């Protein structure tokens, strides 16, 4: 299986370009040139590329310099036919951001954080980006008495309301996707799970403009079911973007290739996104890989790992489709009553008065008998895994 | 320290009444008589008691029995002065609920679960309860393909909307509090965190009647910061009730005495609830203990553990108070700029255009100079712990 | 595929016999008759059955009854051809063991626990069992000041020394396998990991008679790499038995079918046990499934789940072999230098003197040139996974 | 309280010298001069300093440069009276060590790793160090097939045996302490817990020269009980050194000040170390702080944090002492039967024959009556916390 532009695989400049300088060691790879990255990604089948401001234009470049880089970049885009679906802002590397960007205790950093983002918004607008991803990696704390959470939420809100105002006035048409993470680099980060981020967004001035950008690994760092949180995000209609990668439970952020961590959950996730409502996908945005080529790899390893991401997705897609088309699976789904959940509990026009009048829903209900029948969930699970292993 | 009714300490009948039958062994204690529980709790300083329908009236009791039990319980409350601030329904023990109550794949189970709850709502209203707690312990799955999360959320919503309709029509004036839990007993439970529960509630028909009942150990089972989560719940004004207990990170649900698990977090929590805006608590409801006397204890051990919860809460309060009152802390708070987060980032009437025109927010900003000043956070943190330790 | 007796699939009576009473609900299945269990397991392909004393003969059975049960049990084995490779003792269910068996604070409990095991050793010897599995599920504490760990290790040693003495004197020829578990049911269990259990065994009187019985889920409950721990156990030659099941990281003990938790680690484990040196398996004992059919299931789901354990192991075995036989994998192993780790670091006869004299190992070593070369681990991992997906 | 040289508090040069460059951002602090670090530490009460070769002498310094640094270093030590109790080698920073030191798949890296270590042993021996700590941070894997564990353990052992040999031949009198860590920077690290390292040490040629250097957060990263694993290390007599710090369960390595993570476990750890058998401490080596001043701090916060480690230890020690001298705590200990575990289970001269003969141990044992007695553990835990809280 080969990738098509229709597959919408995108990669951040910072994924393949990660020099593998970790918390305990020096970089093992030299810098990757952006024009080069565009060319290489175009070649493996990516339809788009994304970047933080500081990944493209080095922090503090004079305008001449900055202007020069963008022009080169745009040309590479042009030539390869690659788009920029999303852009983001680095509000975490520079020391000024050590206590946060939008929620730093220091009022002056907060002000600067907003200016840095407005600037990136203009560039995204210029390149045709549709989504602004906001990853508040430095928002949070190491000690509970150091951060007033309430005030922090007020200030996070204050900042986002302004960005939407500006986008709307200017006619940029951007959608804003908040990216949740429980920890790292901060002991605890504000808006730690998909849920916390969706609940927060519901409180902004133009909520219709806000959604989330959940990352496989970030939910798994708390041992949460990623597929299940994406299902809820889809239910709320707030899945604006997705970051795919791999992780092995709660430990530092690994950023493995998609599917290299929890494989079973990678399978159920592809099934969810692709075997949507009609026959059609339940999700129509970019399939963005936010991973890191392992520190043990050279540039051959980097390109191999980029390809591996696409390969894992396409292989899982193929088995998800086969799973749903199998008659034996249909039968197992029927025995487990999966579809019965979609039928309303109440009959049309039934309220509490009618339910209370139904002796069979309670007074004459044989709970003991119903409780003895099996759901056949193990058998259904076993057919799924056999599809995954190509055993059927 | 002594507990007063103004402290609002409540205990579930199922807490002190837990017979200590765990997943690997038989009960080590005999059954506690509801009436006796009422007298003992009154005695240790509790202001109220809570119960699941099946904790007071054995599942399947005739109305004659059922009625008799309610009558006696009512007398005991009478004589002791205890109130019933909250009631809940057992939608997890009986085999019929093996796949959930409200979200069972079986339609008949769903109808049945609603009836069970309406009935408990009646008793609650009769005893003066103000909050109905809903713990969906069996709503979820062990396998991804077994549960359509979207359909599940629709059915959860359908059931809750009917419940609010009924209470409002009967004039019960109840508040509904959804209690989030990540897992146990299902592999994964729907609405796994305080964040997911809040996001869901915002989608109901009468959202103002719904909030959450977060539990200390539930959030800690995912290694989340309970205090930070409550802070967010408070920002949303959805903290309708709270279950206090202890846990040692991600492992089975321990249900230790409040403060016997993450002690540092227990401290920041009491500080949050009690040192609210303008002296006054930030939270006004019951301080409810949903814990279990360890399996190694006898009734002596049981009463001891009941008192330990009150004791822990009162000792923490006392230190939280002293912490805030200390001029040295006051000074460290100032140096760390904790209160500066309360000042809007933007000046009065300032928008994007005035901010874009302010050179000091970007063009002329010295990020390197600001990036080098320390926040003094370790020192503030050490002052808090010395207060906790009674060394200051 | 199909299981043969040479596969050595064994199951505990308590596995398929689990009635599904969990920490939060009643049993959903009726009791399983042991003779029937023997028959059903024989039919699905098991070569042996195991059990706790109390699984077979009800706690507090008179001599007559006990004798009666054993004789019927022996006939079923007879008739079917199943053997009893291992036996174990229940030291966790009865209330008397709430603080442990062998390390109970109470001396009379320790004496009783020893007696209870001697008696099972006799029945085990009589049924032809080769291994005595010892799971100290109640050995540990909820509170640090409640248990003197050093004294508990002394008492643990003291009880095992005696069991070895007895078995050697009676000529039973048993091997003893300690099973480590980090928590559940105690807050913290003694000998929490495979490592702690091997270190302990080394301090016994006749260490050659002791090894471990690691369980997949137990190590995963602590987020450790099961395959890697089993590779260490085999290095030490302490892999006396193994319990196979599934788990989804740090949370309550799930006991899923083998391969239904961490699929990637189940694959690497099967590869390690089967693609041993000299073509042959690195492990020759029983492949024992210590799992539980989900509570949502009836007796059909029970046999279905029993068969799934076998099918999972065999499908994985098949892919592990294809993996190792693939020329492209062979090429990736070479580029990764996996086998170069097997060649000694020092040339034959070289010691520190000769190493010190080698300028090429330090003074003239180009660490920078070496550090630039990649290991091709990502490609190697991608090939393993494609073999697992049946995509190659 | 004030620290005395008798307290034996030591710090790594790399703790107070951490420039705070994390996985997501640049350093926030300038480098600390080693001579200045020696003077500052002496001033806060440390008795010793430790260092990795590369902390003191920049990787690749010519011999003139290295010699000068060493001489200024020794003068500072001289002048302040601080000693060097342990030394260590950096086998994790340079790109060459990306696949490990002693266990890299690449043979030449393994030879270079041993020479780097031998060179540090000479410098340690000349500074008077008695312990060589070995932290194999890069020994491990991100993928299961990339590393042969058995070969890795063989290579590990091969390097360690040579080091013992050289030391013994040179009369250096060093003791070796392996430091276990579960993950970070490798996905999975070899010898993941104190248990795994102890079991490995037992297989070396001269086991008596080898022990472990366990770190508080390292075991907490796996959610294990640190005090309980230290208790077991003490039972084996392998606690050669200890690294003290704070962590909040399973997440990246936080390296907080000691006591700022799991306060209750810090308390029980100090109790174990100081309130050893015979009035005296159970452990007499250095109390080493391997922590990092938070990225939010400047040099004032760095010294505040160094002082916080010592304060934390002394406050907990004071409370542990008061705890044990409390006649009420003693009475609770007697009621909980803690000391009764210290009494052999078997009577002097009793063997299995006599045990089998004691009907009080079984035939006439009333399991049921014993099973109903409470142990009073909750009450005991409550008194312990009241002491920590300074409430008693
Ligand atoms: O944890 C790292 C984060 O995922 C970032 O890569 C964001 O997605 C973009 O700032
Ligand atoms: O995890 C168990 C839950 O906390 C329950 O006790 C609820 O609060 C009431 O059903
Ligand atoms: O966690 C429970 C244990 O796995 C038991 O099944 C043992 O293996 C036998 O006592
Ligand atoms: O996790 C980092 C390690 O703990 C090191 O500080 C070692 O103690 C010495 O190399
Ligand atoms: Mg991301
Ligand atoms: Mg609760
Ligand atoms: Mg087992
Ligand atoms: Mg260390």
């Amino acid at each position: 299986v080969q990738a098509t532009r229709e597959d919408k695989f995108s990669f951040g400049l910072w994924t393949v370009g990660w020099q593998a300088r970790d918390a305990f060691g020096d970089a093992t790879r030299t810098a990757l040139d952006p024009v080069e990255a565009v060319h290489k990604l175009a070649e493996i089948g990516a339809y788009g590329i994304t970047f933080h401001d500081d990944d493209l234009v080095p922090f503090g470049s004079d305008a001449q310099t900055r202007d020069g880089i963008i022009a080169g970049f745009k040309k590479a885009l042009d030539e390869t036919g690659l788009i920029v679906p999303m852009v983001t802002t680095n509000l975490f590397t520079h020391p000024v951001f050590k206590d946060g960007g939008f929620t730093s205790n220091d009022r002056s950093v907060r002000r600067y954080a907003i200016r840095k983002v407005l600037r990136q918004m203009d560039l995204g607008a210029e390149l045709g980006a549709k989504t602004l991803v906001l990853w508040g990696g430095r928002e949070g704390a190491e000690y509970d008495s150091a951060k007033d959470v309430s005030a922090a939420l007020d200030r996070y809100r204050e900042a986002l309301n302004l960005l939407a105002q500006y986008s709307e006035d200017r006619g940029y048409g951007l959608r804003f996707a908040i990216e949740p993470k429980p920890n790292e680099p901060r002991g605890d980060i504000l808006l730690p799970t998909a849920g916390h981020a969706i609940a927060f967004v519901q409180e902004l001035e133009r909520p219709e403009l806000f959604g989330i950008n959940p990352e496989t690994g970030n939910e798994q760092m708390s041992n949460l079911n990623f597929t299940q949180g994406i299902a809820q995000a889809l239910w709320h209609k707030k899945l604006f973007h997705i970051d795919l990668n791999g992780q092995h439970g709660p430990k530092f952020d690994q950023d493995l290739v998609f599917g290299h961590g929890d494989l079973l959950n990678a399978f159920s996730l592809v099934d969810l996104l692709e075997n949507g409502p009609d026959g059609a996908p339940a999700y129509d945005g970019p399939r963005h890989f936010d991973y890191k080529p392992s520190r043990t790899e050279d540039y051959d390893g980097v390109w191999e790992s980029a390809k591996a991401n696409i390969r894992m997705y396409l292989l899982l897609k193929e088995r998800a489709k086969a799973f749903r088309a199998d008659p034996e699976v249909q039968e197992a789904l029927a025995a487990s009553k999966v579809a019965e959940l979609k039928t309303p509990t109440l009959n049309p026009g039934e309220g509490y008065a009618e339910l209370l009048a139904d002796r069979s829903a309670f007074e004459d209900y044989d709970a003991d008998a119903v409780g003895a029948k099996g759901f056949g969930f193990v058998k259904l699970n076993q057919l799924a895994i056999e599809h995954l292993l190509g055993a059927r």
